[PDB]
Parts: C-alpha cells; structure tokens; sequence
C-alpha cells in the first residue's frame, strides 16, 4: 500500500538524573521537539494528523501527556492525540503505528516520537485514598515500579541484564570494554558536531536569566578502562553490571515527522528516510523459529536484507550485557554499530529513547551517505522493537 | 482493505468508587475479561496477535499494564501489548487502532479494550525525589489529576460541563430528567437481564471466603425527580451539575476480540458485528466545518450513513449536560439512545468507558436485531471518538 | 514541705482505634477535660497557676498542644502550659511534677493529666525534605514509631511483653484468664455506674447532627475463655500474646486539679485524696536493690506503707504478661487489683493512660470507702511510673 | 530551702538549615552534650537522678528523645527521663523544671536543657490512616506546622515579629542595624575563641572519614547593613522582618548539670553559677501588673535585683523586632546584652534554643568576670522563661 516516509527527526539534548533538565516537564520537552520537528520538515502543525507519543512515567503528568505537549507545541487544539506506553517499546512502537495508520489510509502526517523526564518521576502513597490502617508501608518510587522493574519477576531491570551476561559469558571486561568504547565514540561524536542537525535546543527561564541546554550531558569525557574496572557491581553481590556498564536515568524528548510518500510529495517535502519495515509488521507464522531476538532478525527479513548488508545500526545500549548479547547472535560489525555513541553514554530516557535512536540513526545515514539502516532496541519475546530504514 | 469484525465483547459489572471492586486491580479485571474474551470468540489464546488496552491511572501500576493483564489472562508471553492513554477516548481507540494494524495487514486477531479501576488510584508526593526544601506541598491526588481535571484551563472537567449547560442553555430539570431516564432504563435493564451476556464474574478470593462481582452496583434503584432536584451543586456555586446528574467514579475492564473477516472465516467464528468506520478514519478536510462534534458527525459520513438510519445509538453520559448538548446537535432520536441506560446510572470507568459503552452497544444489537449502531463518547475538539458497527 | 491533694478528676471515656472518638482531636479531648476538671473542683479558669499535660503522638499536632488544650478549655491565655513525653508514664508523671512545682512554693493550683488520639496519629516522610533521591523508602506509621517500637531493641513493644511472659513463665492460659476477668469486672463495673461520676462526655457537632459519646466502647461484652483461645498470637509465630490479652490502641483524654491542701482550704474545695508518695520521690540509692519493679516498690516504701495495706489499686494492662508478672512480684492481692476491669477490656490511650488510671483509682476509692490507694503503669529500669493515694 | 547550681555547661555548635548538622539526629547532639556535660561537672553518671530535655519537632523521633538521649550517652538505663515541649520555652524550662524537683527535696542532680534538628524534621500525611478518600490535601511540613505555625491566629511566627514591629514603630533600619550588630559580635565572639570553653565537638563518621562539626556556621561573616538593606521582605508585603533581621532554622543540642548547693559541695564540684530565682518562680498576685514582658520582669523583681545591677543578658533574637521590644521596655543596656552575638547571627534551634543561651550565659560570666545574669526568651503572657544567675 502506501509507502511511508521520515520527513525530519529531532531530539532535545539528553539530561542527566536530577540535572540539567530537572526543571523541565516531560510534556516541555515533547512540546520542544515537536514545534521543531514540525518546521525542519517544512509542513504546517495545520498539515498534521495526529500525535502519537510514548512515555513511560505518566503518573501526575496530568490529561493525556501527548495532547498536553502538541498543544504546548502550537499544534491545533483539534489534531487528536494519544500517549503510548511499552516501557522500552513506546518511543519507536509509535513510528511503526504511525506507519500503520498511514497504511490504513487514515492519515498522511503523523508526529510520533516519545519523551520522559525521569528526574521529575513522583513518589507514590498507593494506599492512601482508603487508608493504610496501621503498620508501615511503602513510600513508592515511581520511576524504579512503572520504568525499571520486572511486574512478573519482582526484581530489577538490572537483574536481568546480568541473566543474559551469566547464560551467554559475557564477562565483566568485555563489558567494560564496550561500554568504553561507547563513551569514546560519543565525546568524537559531540566534539566533531555530529549530533548538532538533530539538537533541538531547550530554553530555561531561570529566576532571572535563561539557561539554554544543548548538549548532551551523561557521556563521561575521558574514561578509562582503569575508571571501570574499580567500579562495584551494581545490582547483585559479584556481578558483572555496574553504573559504568550500563545506562543512566535520563530525560529527554524526540519527535519525527511521519509521512505517506505521496504527502511529502504533495507538500513539497524532501523526506530523509523510507521505513521499508518494522518489528510489528506482517503476521507470523512462525514466531519461535528465529531465535530469542526474532523481532529483529524478522524485521530484517521482511525488508529483503540481510545484516551484512546494513549500512548503520542503532542497537540501545540499556546495558552493555544485553547488547553484547544482540551483536553477537545477530553477527553485527561492531564497526556499523552506534557509531556516534551508544546509550551508555549518552543516557536511555525510557519512554523517548527508541525515538532517539531513531532520531540519531537517520541523521547518521544522511551524514555518513548510508543507505540501510536498523534501529533496535529491547530484547526478549514479546518486547522487541526494531525498524529498517533506506536513505532518500 | 481488510474487513474488520468483533468476535466478542466481554465487560467486567462496573464497581462504584470504594466499593465491590476497590481490592481488584485494574491488570487483573483486566485479565478476567480478556479470558473471557477468548473463551467467548472461540478462538485459542495463540490466536491473539497483540493486546492494544485503555488505561488512564497508570501511576504505580508497574510496567506495561497492558502486559500484565495479557500475561495474568493466559495469553502467550511473546504477544506483544501496549497501554494506550487518551483519557476519555481511551478504550474505544484502542478498538479502532486494532482495525488500522489489521487493516494495513500486520495482525488479524488483536485484543482490544480499556481497564480502570479509579478506588485504587495513588496520591502523589511529586518533589520528593530532590526535596520540598521547606513549607506545605500539595498531597495530590492522583485520579483527579491524570483522569478528571482539565490541563490547560486548570479547572475540573466539571466546569467544562458547566459550560457546556451555560453555552447550550440546558436547564437544572432538563439534565435531571435526563439523569432520571438513564436511572430507569439501567434499572430495567439490570432486572431484564439485558447485561447477563456480556458481564463476566469477578471471583474474589479473601483470606476466609469468595465474593462473587456480577451485578453493576452504581444505579439508584427507585430514584425520583423530588430527589435529583434536592441535590447541591457539585462543581460550582449555584451550579446546574450534580452529583445526579453527573457520572461517578467507577472500577471496570470491558474487552473485544477484533479480527479480520477473513480470519474469522478461517478460525470458525461467527462474528457480531462489522466495524464499519469510526472518528480516526480517512484525513482531515475540512474537519472543523461540520459543528463542535465533527467526530461523531465525521464517522456517520464515513459509514455512508445518517442519524436518521441509525437502529442504536450509545452516547456516553459522564455529565448529562454534555449528553444533553450533543443530542441536541446530531437529532438523535432519544428512544434510541442509552436503551439499557447511560453512565450517569451505570458509571464512567474512565479507560474502560469508551469500550464498556462499545460492550453494550454490540450486546443490544443481538439482542434487539438492530442493523446499524454508533458509539460515541468525549466532547471537544480531538478528542472525541466514535465507532459505527453493523450487525452481521 | 506542702501537702498535695487531688481536687477534681474527670476523664472522657476512652474509644476504640478508629471509632467513636477519630474526629475529635486530642487537644479537644483534652479541652472537654480540663473544662470539666475545673468545674468539678468547684474553682475558676482563674484559679489556675499552670497546666502540665502528657502527649505522646504529637506529630503535627501544632504548637505546644497542652496550651492549645488549656486555650480551648476556656483557661487565662496568660496561663503557661507545657506538654510531656514519656511514653506510658506521660499522664502519671505530670500529676507527681504537678505535686513537686506545689512542693517547691511554686504554685497552688495545676491542671495535670494527659491526651492522646491513636486513631489521628499521621503517617509520615522522613526524607521529604531533602529528598529521597531514587528507591523505595518507609511510609512510617508515627503512632507504632513514636508510641509503640522499642527504640533500641528495634522490636514492638509486644516483644517485650512476650519475653516477660518467658522471664516469669506466664502460659498463654493464665494471660486469657487474667484478660478474661478484666472484661468480666469491666462489662459489670458500666453496667453498674462505676465510671459514670469520673466521664464527661464528648459532643461532636456533625454538618448535620451532634453524637454524644460517653462510654468507654473498648470491652468486648460477652467475652468467654474458648474465644480467647481461639485467637491468634499477635508478636510472633507461637507467641503467647495475642489481641485478646493485650490492650489496644485507644483514644482519650483525663485530667485531674492538683492544688496544696492550703490552697484547698481556703478556695472551699474538699480534696478527694492527698497525694502521699510517688516513684520519682527522695533520692536514688540503692534503687535497683529491690527488683525490676523497684519504682513502685519505693513509692509504697517512700508512702510508709506496704502492699498489704493497700485497699485498692490500679495496675496498667498493656499486657496481661506484664500485669502478671508485677503482681506475682509485688504479692498483690487480685481482689483488689483493678476493680472496674483494665486496660485489656478498656484500652489503652498512651498519653492519657497513667492519669486514666488515677482518675479511676480515685472514684473507686471514694466509691467504695477504701482509704489506702496505689496506681502503677509501666515496666522497667526508669520507666514504672507510680502514685499512692489516701483518700480524705 | 535548697540552694540550686549549674555544675557544667556545654553545647554543640549550631548548624545551619539542610547543612553541618544534617545527618545527626537531634538525640545524638543531645546524647553528645550529655556525656560532655557529665564529664564537664567531674561527676559520674550514676550520680545522675533524672535527665529532663526539650525537643519540639519530636515526630518520628521514636520513644521518649529524652530516653534515647540519656542511653546514647552512656547514663544509667535506670535513670528516668522526660521530654518536654513548650515550642520556644522548653529548653529553659527544663532548667526550671530541674530546679523545682531539687527544691521540692526529689533530686539532687539533673541533666537538663534542649535539643533540636530541624533540618530533619519530616513531612506528614495526617490522613494517610483512615484515608483521604477524594481531593488534593496538604504534604505537612512538620516542622513548620509544630514548631513555627501559630496554632490560634493561623499564621506564622514571623507575623508576630511584624506585629510587635508594628505596635512599637521598630523600624526596618532599626532591625538591621541590631542584626548587623549581632553579626559582628558573633563573628569577634568566634575569632576570639569565646565559644571554645562551652563547645564540644560532634563527630560524624563519614562513608569513610570522620568529620568534626565545631565552629557554630550560622553567622554572615563580613555582613553589611547595605548587604541587610537589599534584602526582601520575608513574611508580608513591605513588611520590615527580612532573613537578615531574623533568626534561622538550626540544628544544636545543649545540656547543663543542674544540682544541690550541698550535693556539689559532696561530690567536689566546683559550680559555674547559683540559680537565683525564674521566671515559673513563686506564685501571683497579680500577673497583669507589670505590663508585656512580665515573666522576665518579676523573675528580676524576685532575684531582689534591678535590670541596671545585672551584669551581663542573654535575650534571644528570634527576631530582631522583638528582642528590640524587650530590650526598649525593660531598659537594657545594649552593651551588656548578647555579648557574644544572638541568635540572628548564631541560629535558633528551637527547642535547644533557651538552654544554649543559658550555656552561653555561664561561660561568659566566668570569663568576664560578671556577677549578675538574665538569660530571657520567648514574648508573651504564658510564654517568656527567663532565669537568674549569680556566679560563684
């Protein structure tokens, strides 16, 4: 049916836990990212759709997080709009369902994108409308139960990053190793400019002054091997993930103007990138036969492509361990892979960091003249989410 | 393009706020309907390729949960699920979502629907990660935030129905006759046993015993007029909207299994009812051109039908002056409309609303052979959602 | 060195953990007893040199809120007022420091006694102020933390209970049989009027109504040795102490005039007892020669008296462990032993308690002619908290 | 009949809101002045008789802060202790209270005096126990609400000091002069090593490293009156109570041996002063006569002094405004008031508040060689405590 196209991606910078946008509501940061995306795709906010966004921590957000930050944005109050929430899945799940939509014939620009400010996550009192009665309770971190805890487990996210590291002997050092050469390729990558097409920059009123942030804060400019190395395990008494092998607690919003091909067209539009196919897409049979990472390995099939053949690859790096584990499995040249930085560095704002990859992906293969890209992130049955792009 | 069907349409009994449903969560009424779903489909839990669920009170429910009501119902782990958050719209976007993956060809059997349960909703300290510093702080009650209370305008969504008996010029008694009417129609509908079909028990297992949930408990059997004209305004001085004639806060999940006509062939199925068009449907101009409830107006269109040819209609009830208003616009034929009683007697369990109403809607079709039926719910620009079903 | 007496003692009655006293605050308790005390002693508001009162929960209470009970029982502004914390011995040690500031030349006339609302105490954040920064934290229940957690051996003082009950070989029978006896002589003493001189009662002015309460609603009337056997240990797996031998959680306020016997005299009050002797009275060597329960030893030692003299006394029952064990080492006889029944059958409100009991102790000896009276509560080195009576 | 003595004398430095004092809760301080005052007045703690301590933000503080106090210090566990709560007053009325019980022939050795950690005070869900059922409610910061909340006119403390500025025409320049004053003398005070003698130091074991807390951090060394007149004001609009003319919120502990005349003469000890009489001292007629500041008044009337013959005043500085007041109605001589600085420049940690300006107080007299001192704190009818000390 229709083809589908990126018409423009962009993103805030990504902040750190309690820091340089712990001031800024999720729904400013969206609301940033889409006034932007709106322009450096060149169409009207009138030209738009729908608002599909992704975010994760949604508790006192208030109404429907999505249409707060469109509206914020300038969009017309009439554009309706949803907030999605996948955990890891949300940011790019909304891409593929703004394909699908498009696909249906039912739109022809969609914003999809996601965002989150975990710094500004709330404490909860879950018993408190009908009392606690007696007996002390739990004063509930939201941002650990809704974004990084395992429902069915009842452990942490972390946990099951050293399952995989402990069943695939994906040793400490070799972690430590990727997640070096992460925080090296980022500080080239911010240092050399690469991120500075897709940076939106955010705007701080301050008590009097504005504050503007630009730049990407997590990655740990001059790490070392040595700096790793002495760090302690984080989640489990001896074990392999730690602060410095794993991803950080992050905010930030990312936003992509979706769009039919004959829309762009229509418009005037030179779009970046076609989505040739995504995790969700087609049906079955069969799920199981791929292995644990079919959502990928799927997607890859389903555009007629083979990995080898990929130009550019955003794989998330939540923890190093798990993207060990997809490289490894899906015989990724590490050389094609987060070539500007990968999420240890640069931070995984849940409910916006498939969108960000995204985001970084497409700009990359604009950059770098690469003509098949994957982004992927997530991992087991289920929670996979991926899609292919070829360049324009 | 795919025709769209509904093989089944399961609702939980809607609880009232602190009552038959306040030691339930949302994922696990959830889970009860989506299991019945199934069950009632005559499909098997591996038929179901993705779980697309409304739920609006997130905060502190724990990831994803729309995955955990799959999970909880038996479903296949590797099924993929997501939450969906437009408030009011969220349960019945949920089913028009389903009909655009279908559509685009991705799935053919999807689980559609929303969960609420507004008794178990948090209250939120929002500074305590970084500190309050020094002074009171809001202890802020969640349900009013993320479900009820207007964003922008900061006001209750109250104060929009005020406004909307002002702008309308609805009068005390015209909304209290309304209220009265969806009193009498839920009442001898209950005793009829028009709900009988499409409610699925909840079994509630204490410590001691097993309490069994069937009934709706919200209506006021035996209300009277003299008794909805004693009530005291409830959301402003010398206001017209009472509790009487006002939807309450209420606990329910209500489910759809939504399937491709041609999959349900192929499955032995025996589908109830065609989905036809719905709000989303085909772009947008020029959509404001129509009146305040282009939505609504829009699907009819879409359908290629009229108001006039309608054989049901569900129109939501959260306040009856806004039941009232758009009534009055679209020329609905009131002996149509809520025939077994509207929300203002039977409750408005926010994410689950838009799908309950959907329940009813299909479950009175069979019952009453009535060809053509529309659900709405929602006012305002972009948010209102409509779905037109034709009865197989 | 002054004669002290007693001029007045008045209590409310003493509610059950979230019952009939949860909307009357305990400086309002405490005002409706010191307005009583005063009328009952037959003096003016005047006549009142200082009011000293005990308060164990006090979190959020508001300033100083003994003054706020002196302020809203009617009494001189000027009138300076102070709260106590002692835990158990609260309401006790303010009568004996009433009698001391007396002993000292420094006043004529004191409000003395205490108040307490279990059912009010708030749940509280400990790291709001500065932040918790990521984690879940405690939700702490102030009324267990601040009234009932040992704070050294981080156990329930239910623990100490149990091991007291090991120390002295008390078996669960005999702890039933105690409790059942004191809601055996509880159930009888109100039937038969015994309290009905000492309670003033408590109005509560609804939106709509006004509620007198005016009996004590802790005994279980009816009680039998089975349905104490039946009950499970409360503390610990196989623990003796269960619900049913120990006291509750309760509400209450009571409030004794403590004036010299000169000052008596001249404003025309006849005195109901002399307050003789007490545990904090004369100098500490060689204090704990005598027991573990050396304070009530040395006030009936400081009185001149002995155990066998004693016509009536009032010994606290927080645990029937603990009220078993002091009166096997003191050699009581239990015919004498808390006529009216205990703190088993009628409760335990934690501040108020120690001058509950000498309210009651000073009733029943006028009551029943019976010169010679002790009140003792409290258990261990520092703690046991005792006054010895002779009636005028 | 007995004559009273301070035998020590010893504070902690204060510290400053959310800082040097911040993880060291109010009961350490106190047990770490304990044990020093016990050390200070050469006798052993076994020689102790009761310890009676002030402390206002008590909630969540466990069992009896007193208690805890008195068993972290390493005191006797059979030593009976008390807290005592009368917001502004508590710390020297414990000296009083002391005083009384010697007096009264009870005791012949106290620990007596305050502590406070306000930057630990919690916040409090008052209805967090039997629920909030519906609404937005307030997050209780406690240490506003019980230490500096006005429980009957319903605002804060700092509306007082507005009011007295008011009434008295004490000018904005007036109060930042005094400020300035006291900041200076603070500032020479401890550069001049006045404070050494009454200090000890707190040690904090640190995630590795111990810190000493020793130096008092309040005071704005180099303060000027043009850096005071720049300042907004605080409590009300134009108002004339600034941070700078006002106290701040203050963490301290300060302790005082208070003993017989003839048990110190036993025991050896040397004593630092004789307690000549205060302000709960003797009883009426008639309280109203000597105007405002009465209890400051009749404590100097009942010592056979005048206000010219004292040697040295501590007369706190809450706020600027009101020690202005004092000052100007009794007829201070500025020279001899606060010599050291007040609390405008060294804190106000409430209820240690009175005892560390009687601590202070001591130690100067010895060192400046002054006969005759007041200290006096606290404004109004029921409220000012004041004591009188003639050095040995």
């Amino acid at each position: 049916m229709k083809e589908v196209v990126i018409a423009s991606a962009v993103r805030t910078a990504i902040g750190s836990y309690g820091k340089s946008l712990k001031d800024v509501p999720a729904v400013d940061l969206g609301a940033t990212a889409i006034k932007e995306a709106v322009k450096k795709a060149g169409i009207k906010p009138e030209d738009v759709n729908e608002v599909i966004l992704g975010n994760v921590l949604q508790a006192g957000l208030g109404q429907n997080p999505a249409r707060q930050a469109s509206f914020k944005a300038g969009l017309p109050v009439e554009i309706p709009a949803m907030t999605i929430n996948k955990v890891c899945g949300s940011g790019l799940r909304t891409v593929s369902l703004a394909a699908q939509i498009i696909k249906a014939g039912d739109a022809d620009v969609i914003i999809a994108g996601g965002m989150e400010n975990m710094s500004r996550a709330p404490y909860l009192a879950n018993n408190a409308r009908w009392g606690y009665r007696m007996g002390n309770a739990k004063f509930v971190d939201e941002m650990i139960t809704d974004g990084l805890w395992d429902a069915f487990n009842d452990y942490h996210m972390g946990i099951t990053a050293e399952n995989i590291a402990e069943r695939w002997n994906i040793s400490r050092e070799e972690q430590d190793e990727f997640a070096l050469a992460s925080q090296k390729k980022a500080e080239e990558a911010i240092k050399s400019g690469q991120f500075k097409d897709e940076i939106v920059p955010v705007v701080i009123k301050g008590r009097k002054g504005e504050t503007v942030v630009d730049t990407d804060e997590h990655p740990r400019f001059g790490s070392t091997i040595e700096g790793l190395a002495k760090l302690k395990p984080a989640f489990k008494k001896d074990g392999t993930v730690t602060a410095g092998n794993a991803s950080g607690l992050n905010d930030c919003a990312a936003v992509l103007v979706i769009m039919s091909a004959e829309k762009a067209k229509e418009l005037g539009v030179k779009p970046l990138a076609k989505i040739v196919s995504y995790g969700s897409a087609g049906v079955d049979p069969a799920i199981m036969g791929y292995g644990p990472f079919y959502a990928t390995k799927a997607a890859i099939e389903k555009a007629g492509w083979t990995v080898d053949e990929l130009d550019l690859i955003e794989s998330n790096e939540a923890f190093a361990a798990q993207s060990l584990a997809v490289a490894k499995d899906l015989k990724f040249d590490m050389n094609k892979v987060n070539v500007n930085g990968g999420a240890i560095a640069l931070g995984h704002p849940i409910g916006a960091s498939g969108a960000r990859i995204l985001v970084t992906l497409v700009h990359a293969m604009q950059k770098r003249d690469a003509k098949k890209g994957l982004a992927t992130l997530c991992i087991g049955g289920g929670q996979g989410t991926a899609i292919l792009l070829e360049k324009c």
